[PDB]
């Protein structure tokens, strides 16, 4: 089924340490800037664990910085239509439990539909959702997932499940 959102959930990127967060995930892309005081870990883990196929990205945040903004992995790009409603969820899972997360939406305008930050995780996969239409008329969207926080250091933060999919 095609679905708005691909590859959110690491569903075609391969297991695989990641070398460039901007050309690792096709759905999925991350960015670091003077924040990250520390060098975070990208990369893709493939497990019978994983809620969307078997794949997703595997973080180690060890190290927040001044900013509440140090490790962020986007999703993109996504499809949307105007005066459609669509439907937002995702699957967050670390190895040790106290892991903080934030997930939100936005097209190329800097505008925003749904937005969730600051999602307890636990060391499972927890189902996050809500639900979102466009705005203005974004045909196209991505939802930046916020990474970087005390909350979430000292903890590997898995992700997978950033997907957007309107009612049948």
């Amino acid at each position: 089924m095609l679905v708005a959102n691909i590859n959110g959930g690491f569903e075609s990127t391969p297991a695989g340490v990641v070398t460039d967060l901007a050309e690792g995930v096709e759905g999925w892309d991350l960015n670091v800037g003077s924040s990250v005081t520390n060098p975070p870990v990208f990369e893709v883990l493939e497990t019978s664990d994983a809620p969307e196929g078997n794949k997703v990205l595997a973080v180690t945040v060890n190290g927040v910085g001044n900013n509440p903004w140090d490790i962020e992995a986007t999703a993109f790009p996504v499809n949307v239509r105007p005066g459609v409603t669509y439907t937002y969820t995702i699957w967050a899972r670390a190895e040790q439990d106290g892991a903080v997360v934030s997930f939100t939406v936005g097209n190329q305008s800097f505008q925003e539909y749904g937005r969730l930050h600051e999602q307890q995780i636990t060391t499972e996969w927890q189902p996050f959702t809500f639900e979102f239409t466009v705005s203005d008329q974004e045909t196209v969207i991505r939802a930046p997932i916020h990474f970087g926080y005390a909350a979430n250091v000292g903890n590997t933060i898995y992700i997978d499940g950033l997907a957007i999919a309107s009612q049948p």
